[PDB]
């Protein structure tokens, strides 16, 4: 078979639309995402018109190897979409609708700068290779592009779910492609990291600075050093849940910046013990008072400088 | 092949019936289930009709390919069911048996609240899309519904298995679709739960309350912070077998309480060592005295409140 | 193609048989094992009955497709079985001899009570389902039935493969369905188990014991904390390996009530310590050398109790 | 179709090859490895001579669908063989000259007794059942045996590919079987092993055994205790990369003796302090003098004796 | 059908062109990345051509069974790649331009010597194999090689993607083979690295040389013992991200080399209090003191020695 032929030397436009069905399995180490949804394509062929009157039917059905179908591929699928085919729909005039339902894993990249206060905006692209005879774009029936209500994806708050109406016509291996942009704007559920990870975090290190209001070395040592390898599977466990950024996330600052907190606080309880040694309790006693502020509104300010910067 | 004709303007009815031979893989964290079981389908197709006389058969079997069937599918599936047809059989007025043994991965979300003692009600919705010939609506066929007696899912209590018998006929991409709900109603068995992370839990806390019964602030320090990090892996070990849920679970309420009774104990040893130290050992005392009654008393109620508020 | 005829009223008896070729991989979390064996079917179809004089030919040989095989799943399975045929071939009389070579991932459930002592019955079932023209029975040909000399289950004994003869022929949407039971007898290969985790838990527990011949309590404290947190790493290796169960393991019973001894020895230890303090050494030093003899006989008793509750 | 006719009652003999490509993913928990290779085959079929003077062509090519290929099958594979034909060339004689390239799971099983100083011979069995026409037996064409220069198994060194070049040719289910046996002898690269689990295991060993040079019974349980829990650390680490095995690796027996060491360092610094509170300073004296020399004597005998029954 | 014939003894050169869609999953442990990529392939058949004026067409468009196709398959895959067909286009003279859109495994090695400063090519090598009637030879089409800008690669830097355009021309199995190197330069993402494994690591580090400012031997155990089960828990992290190899990386010298600059703190902390014990607390200060410039000098340069090694 042969794609449609041209009237003049237009090109021809196949109308497409994606609705959402099932949305799942976004791994946040692999940035992809598992789609199910419906893809809905509409062009016109002139060879498949008919008369009403004459055939008796209003619309006529055919099966995919009857009749040429748009070879529409995603660019961002890791492996080739799983599809089965729905409706073929021919009007008198030669409208054809096509309807498939597919399932893929899409690659769409996230930024983690803002985690686990971070929303993403996750990528379905559309494309189609212009054959020989005629030059195919690509376009956007709004009326065909939505997402089921029961459409949830675990972790997760599903905010739009639009396309960029206009395509992206560019030449590709000697040929023109029509690229279209589905844009599913999603915005992480944050609420259980504060009882799991940022809260615990915080506790352990509070428990960190009892260590300013004790003489006692060897508990010093205890409450510091213990405390620092709490933190220590935090951060193990935080950087597991996450890939390996080129960037500073909002969660490895404060992670990253609370060893400084426990390094100076060994420094402390270090030079305390060695003033006390050295006969000097007058001079340690000073320095571990200032400690019990100093601590504290460091910790504060350094965390208002953090969410400035990162928002 | 076309669908079967309209005596009148009735649409078609299509009977269905999901009997379950293998339920399994219940993943907490992915919401997902895996099913392997029998879809019978029965419609009446008057173009297949015959005498039981004159053909001398009482049934006539058909291959899927020489007839017209209805294209069924799962909503909440991962990707399209594996399915392979046990049987068709027509009857002499046209009624059409279609018999099929499929497996599919489920995909019905899950109510943590009360986790890990929880029931859930997993979901498999069966659906069919209105062609242009005429309007298909399903049906619930009773007798064909149910469960192997052998139907075990590790680590849960199988309650039932149903169907909501009305379906829910809508619009979608303007064609009628009639989807069904059929249910499977189960229960954790949360006996395992009891010995293997509650029971540790009670024990490492009530082992950090023997510091009310102790003057020896470096063994207090060692008891409260030792104790602290082994209810740290078990909030870990909890949360791996868990989804990141926008709400609060009953097991992460419970253990992000527990966190506040080390915080407390933290600050008592603290306070203890403090005033034994400026020499009021008096005052330091009465205090830890009075926390040998108040943190069992303060933990009792607290999870009173928490059973009172999940339950 | 149609089932063969009944001479008279009878059932058509299908006679089976399934050789192991390789037998891997058993999931403990899953109960699932993976089976690679040869599946035999043996039916008299005298339709195809022919004089080998006439013929030329002592056996025909046919493609699948060619003539009448009847429909044989396995029950408790996963997905569907991986088959490839072997070959067909039909004697005079008309006794077709099939064979054909598979894969499947079987889900047997598994009894964890004795466990790592424990030995288990995997399950393979043969199932038909009877047509409208007859109904088919299964059968056992015994000397099909067998398994490979080098068949190895990687950390199980592998004792025997036999088949119970006669099938659970039953009603299922009303048609007959004759049921097969396939039984492969195995035990647990143990002997690993004793020096990676039982011995390296009794010494950490006699490690704890140590503290019934020191006065010292942060020396105590530090000991029965320390031991009691690597007992807690041994309960959470041992519970990733196994399903969550309704009952007590016996592994589970002996990780369980040695808390118990951890959580008696800390009160010993507080105990001791509260009295010395109290000025009263002379009876902390009874309770202490009391509980030297207490603990190992209370140990040592309460073990052969178990031991004789699960075997 | 059928198999090729005899000349006489002589058998088929087909001429085998295998040529391994790519050699990849040993899993040693799960005794398999995967291979890329090519199969080649080679039989005579008079059926398919041809002139070429009239037919034009020296060497005539088939589709495996055109003609009779022996149904060659891997024993000791997990899943059936993932293949692609490259070639089928028939030369005028009838000489059909076969070629694929595959992928398979091989399941070999290993002996871990002497690991990470163990080698392996994997295998790859190929197997053909003879069929009621005539007697199939394989043969190895040594000419088309082999392995690439690039081929490279991740932490392993590939010592040799070899073909038994005798098939083992025997009865089952009353048919002749002929097995021809593929050996990959393999040896362990053990080098990441020692500074990775070796010395640091040793340098923990060797840190407890500084408690033979000190007095405080509170430094020397830490010491001990603590160093006990990162070798409980590195046992849990091994055993994760090695399945359960009913005999005693190399590791596994250095890992379990280690322990013993440990206990006796948790009586000696237990013995050393009773002595001490007992008034006894001269008697522990001597007992740690001793200790000093006596630990690291028995380790380096108890060493020599392991690695001389092991190798 | 048969390949294209030659006008003269030459063999057939078929022009290639590898360009990448989408690039993913670099697995350190397996050493294979997932590739998405365009596969043009272009070569002359004469039997083909046409006369552009007489067939009125300017080129012939073909489906793949229609016509022959050079059978180019990929070395170093894990399977075989899965391909779909996106045009084939005839020009009149015979050219035949073929094009398919192809997902695969590749599996090319990795160099970890300078991890995680690390460099690496990976290869997709494409190969084919010459036929009875001719000789095949692969090309580049340097026009029809290259990248997606979109690429990327997460936790790595996309350098390159270019063809080694003289193909390895060598004999196999009595035939030829016309081998292609594609490489892919890409470089490791280190910055991660920095706040999540190397700073912590020498935080840890310090903090156990705060024991040469501190005489409370109890207090130093625990400094040098904690902070040194710290580095394990790095050590173990790091090993879980990278395979076995028989050299050494730059990151597993440096986390060795901790371990001795540990073990040599144990032994000063042991020497100091032997010395105080027996009463020699001016030679125990000495070394203490002495040790408070070693360690970080030593340390300084040790580091110095190793990046000199390395880079
Ligand atoms: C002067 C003391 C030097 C100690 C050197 C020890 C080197 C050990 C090398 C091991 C190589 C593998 C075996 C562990 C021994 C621990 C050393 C304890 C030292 C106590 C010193 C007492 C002060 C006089
Ligand atoms: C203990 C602390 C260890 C710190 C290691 C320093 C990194 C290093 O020295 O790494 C070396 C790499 C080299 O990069 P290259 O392009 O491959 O140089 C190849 C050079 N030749 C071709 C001439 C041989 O430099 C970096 O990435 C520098 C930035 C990282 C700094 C991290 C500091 C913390
Ligand atoms: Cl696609
Ligand atoms: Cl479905
Ligand atoms: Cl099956
Ligand atoms: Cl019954
Ligand atoms: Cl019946
Ligand atoms: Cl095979
Ligand atoms: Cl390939
Ligand atoms: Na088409
Ligand atoms: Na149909
Ligand atoms: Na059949
Ligand atoms: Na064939
Ligand atoms: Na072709
Ligand atoms: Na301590």
């Amino acid at each position: 078979v042969s794609p449609p032929p041209p009237i003049a030397d237009e090109p021809l436009t196949v109308n497409t639309g994606i609705y959402l069905i099932e949305c799942y399995s976004l791994d946040d180490k692999a940035e992809t995402f598992k789609v199910n949804a419906f893809l809905s394509l509409s062009w016109k062929d002139r060879r498949l018109a008919f008369d009403p009157v004459r055939s008796g039917v209003r619309v006529k059905t055919y099966a995919p190897e009857a009749i040429w179908i748009p070879e529409i591929r995603f660019v961002n699928v890791e492996n080739a979409r799983d599809a089965d085919v729905v409706d073929i729909s021919v009007s008198p005039d030669g409208t054809v609708q096509y309807l498939e339902r597919f399932s893929a894993r899409v690659l769409s990249p996230l930024d983690f700068r803002r985690y686990p206060f971070d929303s993403q905006t996750l990528h379905i692209y559309l494309i189609v290779r212009s054959v020989d005879t005629r030059n195919i774009v690509l376009a956007v029936d709004l009326e065909k592009v939505g997402k089921n209500d029961d459409v949830f994806l675990t972790g997760w708050d599903i905010e739009s779910f639009t396309a960029v109406v206009k395509p992206a016509n560019f030449a590709l291996e000697d040929r023109l492609e029509s690229k279209l942009d589905y844009q599913l704007r999603i915005s992480r559920q944050y609420f259980s990291y504060i009882p799991n990870i940022i809260l615990p975090m915080l506790f352990i290190l509070f428990i960190s600075w009892t260590a300013f209001w004790s003489t006692s070395y060897e508990a010093n040592v205890t409450l510091v050093v213990s405390t620092l390898i709490a933190h220590i599977a935090f951060n193990i466990l935080v950087e597991t849940n996450l890939p390996k950024t080129p960037y500073m996330t909002y969660t490895g600052a404060i992670i990253f910046m609370i060893y400084l907190f426990y390094f100076v606080a060994v420094i402390e309880v270090t030079v305390q013990h060695y003033l006390k040694v050295e006969s000097q309790p007058a001079r340690a006693a000073s320095i571990t008072r200032a400690s019990r502020i100093a601590f504290p509104v460091v910790f504060l300010l350094a965390n208002i400088i953090l969410a400035f910067l990162f928002f």
